[PDB]
């Protein structure tokens, strides 16, 4: 237990589960705005120039 | 000692400093092919519109 704390970590199983799910759905949400980012800047370039 | 044979790594210190430089200089070479492909990327961009 000891070292379970040394290394820092909470380690608890309905929390792996919980944080997992919370990151990935940032993850995609992420790749998404990048995306987004990507289209409206061509779209921005364009009708500027 | 059957942790250390069920993570299966030999993990010795030669190859611990050996596997982190090969890896680190990796890291940095990434980071420079994918800022080369972007400013690329960007000049293409730029060209064609």
């Amino acid at each position: 237990l000891q070292e379970m704390k040394d290394i820092g970590v909470q380690a608890d199983a309905n929390a792996e589960m919980r944080a997992r799910e919370r990151r990935d759905r940032l993850h995609e949400a992420l790749s998404v705005n990048r995306s987004r980012v990507n289209q409206l800047e061509k779209q921005i370039a364009f009708c500027e120039a």
